[PDB]
């Protein structure tokens, strides 16, 4: 059946290039193969015949010019899109209200840098707002003791209007593995809510404190190991607390999670999953090294509701322990139209049953998509941390978990990538541990892409490019070397050596993905959209069931790139029209 997706505007963007005014727009999933377009500069039509593809270069437009696009459905023109002005720079600059540094109880001062982002349409105007986590200098991996400054989540319209700031406060430790924020229209009112784990002292967008404004559950290591734990759905448009229930999976004893000093307990992941196969559910997960819990929520009709819990420590679920990554994927792997949860080396079914465990355990990178088009169903490429794992890299049937192939590594293979980078081999290539492989497992020559981080559809072809740091690279499959396509100067990635963008997403223009990177001084976010023309028209990736969810989970823990439900790549079958509705 049809999934709830977002009512998007035309996402019409206009960028000044050397070649003229590059203009792209969304091919909406509401629209048919027969939909064509007309581009208007300042009110006059630029194309003789309606164009098929959703990008256009206006060789005569200037910076002052404004663009609209008109669809042509079934013979007749449609009402104009929103007016788009031309970006003077190849990025749009979103000025941030940069929070002042602070002092921890220990006298240590910290500063803020803009960190992981997510997007939602929070005021329902058809355009994505940027939901931005601020990270304090002293933020901590679960293994490191020390106090951390307050986590701050801002929401920004692309014009730079700071809608609100949520201050998570003293009782939410700052760090990659702590706050996993879900930004999504959970209840289908066309506006996104922001849901995340909150604590006493959490100050919402209106300046209201959740729970006990004065409670301080920070232990002397600056961890928060006692005290209540909340889940708050916030109103997107105001940052107003909508509902706050107690967080699940509950902490219990720190030790249940496989250590006593407070590491494994605070290993959060979060997702959006269409578990009913139609409307989004919220997934909050705790732990992955040993004890592992996934609980599913619906936020609907102003009510937060627990859908199910999977608990590794509950009898029968033994296999589903120690399998989680610092990331997850959400997809319909059994073709039943409901989403399952690729949870590293294990998969949780749409009803919360553990489907399989490869038993290969924890890893730092996970890739779920149609990695092998010549095989029906989805494949999961996964790398594994444990040096004695049967494989360091596994390539498995996403549905059954049966390993189609793996390669024994012998060490911590800490990065893995799937992407169609080589058209000489049908499907997405995978690379980890100094070797690039075909979907079938055949080692492709020698050499790998210079990054094993993100893949991004950035240029005009169906091959995916690589993203790492402030760079987008392209794989020269014939020569076996990576080539740089973009270095975003003055922009920087986040999360140290994970070097993730603030966000990567198709959030404006055509099917290629935008990168959002904070400036070095986090005074602004830079939205880069591609100006490389493509002859391919694809539905906005944000209307792809697997991709859109992928964006929801991008921020979580160790940011993975988003994948599409269908094989998008060289020799792909014409893509399915998405089975969707908007509110
Ligand atoms: O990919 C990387 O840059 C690293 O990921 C893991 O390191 C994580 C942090 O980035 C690191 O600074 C430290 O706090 O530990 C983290 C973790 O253990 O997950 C790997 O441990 C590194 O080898 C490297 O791959
Ligand atoms: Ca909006
Ligand atoms: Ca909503
Ligand atoms: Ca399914
Ligand atoms: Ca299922
Ligand atoms: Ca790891
Ligand atoms: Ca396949
Ligand atoms: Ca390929
Ligand atoms: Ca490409
Ligand atoms: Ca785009
Ligand atoms: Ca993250």
């Amino acid at each position: 059946a049809a999934r709830q997706m977002e009512a998007l505007n035309r996402g019409l963007v206009a960028v000044k290039t050397d070649g003229g005014i590059f203009v792209s727009w969304r091919f909406l999933g509401t629209e048919n193969a027969s939909v064509l377009f007309n581009v208007y500069r300042d009110g006059q039509k630029l194309n003789a015949a309606p164009v098929k593809t959703t990008n256009y270069v206006d060789k005569n437009g200037s910076a002052g010019s404004t663009y609209t696009v008109r669809a042509v459905v079934n013979g007749t023109e449609q009402p104009a899109s929103e007016k788009a002005s031309v970006w003077a720079q190849p990025y749009h600059s979103v000025p941030l209200d940069k929070p002042a540094g602070g002092t921890t109880p220990k006298g240590e001062s910290y500063t803020y840098s803009a960190n992981d982002a997510s997007v939602g349409d929070v005021d329902g105007d058809g355009q994505y707002e940027l939901i931005l986590k601020w990270d304090p200098s002293n933020s901590k991996d679960n293994s490191q003791d020390g106090y951390t400054g307050d986590v701050l989540i801002d929401a920004y319209k692309l014009d730079g209007t700071k809608l609100w700031r949520i201050n998570l406060g003293k009782n939410i430790r700052a760090g990659a593995h702590y706050t996993q924020f879900m930004v999504y229209d959970l209840d289908g009112d066309g506006k996104a809510e922001v849901a995340m784990k909150t604590a006493d002292g959490t100050k919402d967008g209106t300046g209201k404190v959740i729970g006990n404004a004065n409670a301080d559950y920070r232990n002397e290591q600056g961890r928060v190991l006692s005290g209540p734990e909340y889940l708050t759905v916030f109103q997107g448009s105001t940052g107003k607390e909508l509902v706050t229930a107690n967080f699940e999976p509950a902490r219990g004893n720190v030790s249940d999670w496989g250590d006593s000093y407070g590491n494994r307990v605070d290993r959060f992941l979060a997702g959006i999953a269409y578990l009913d196969g139609q409307r989004p559910s919220l997934i909050m997960t705790r732990g992955y090294y040993a004890k592992t819990m996934l609980v599913a929520y619906n936020f609907r009709d102003g009510k937060l509701s627990k859908l199910w819990t999977l608990d590794s420590s509950k009898s029968g679920n033994e296999a589903f322990a120690g399998q989680g990554n610092h990331n997850l994927s959400i997809a319909d792997v059994d073709g039943d139209g409901k989403d399952e949860i690729i949870f590293g080396s294990m998969a949780v079914d749409h009803d919360g049953k553990g489907m399989y465990s490869t038993g290969l355990g924890h890893g730092d990178a996970l890739h779920t998509g149609d990695l092998d088009p010549g095989r029906p169903g989805l494949e999961v490429f996964q790398v594994h941390e444990d040096k004695n794992a049967k494989y360091g890299l596994s390539f498995r049937d996403a549905a059954t978990g049966k390993i189609l192939w793996g390669v024994y590594a012998g060490k911590d293979v800490g990065r893995g990538m799937a992407a169609d980078i080589d058209p000489r081999y049908p499907g997405q290539e995978v690379w980890a541990n100094g070797s690039l492989y075909s979907a079938k497992g055949v080692k492709i020559g020698s050499g790998v892409p210079s990054s094993t981080n993100f893949g991004i559809w950035w240029d005009g072809d169906l091959l995916r490019e690589q993203l790492d740091s402030n760079r987008i690279d392209k794989w020269d499959y014939q020569n076996g070397v990576s080539k740089n396509m973009l270095t975003a100067s003055g922009a920087a990635a986040n999360n140290g050596t994970k070097a993730t963008p603030t966000l990567q997403a198709d959030l404006l223009g055509d099917w290629r993905e935008e990168v959002v990177w904070r400036t070095e001084d986090s005074s602004a976010l830079r939205i880069y959209t591609t100006t490389i023309p493509t002859e391919h028209r694809l539905y906005t990736l944000m209307h792809d069931p697997v991709y859109r969810l992928g964006i929801a989970w991008q921020n979580i823990a160790y940011n993975q790139p988003p994948h599409t439900s269908f094989f998008l790549g060289d020799g792909m079958a014409e893509q399915p029209k998405p089975n969707m509705y908007t509110p």
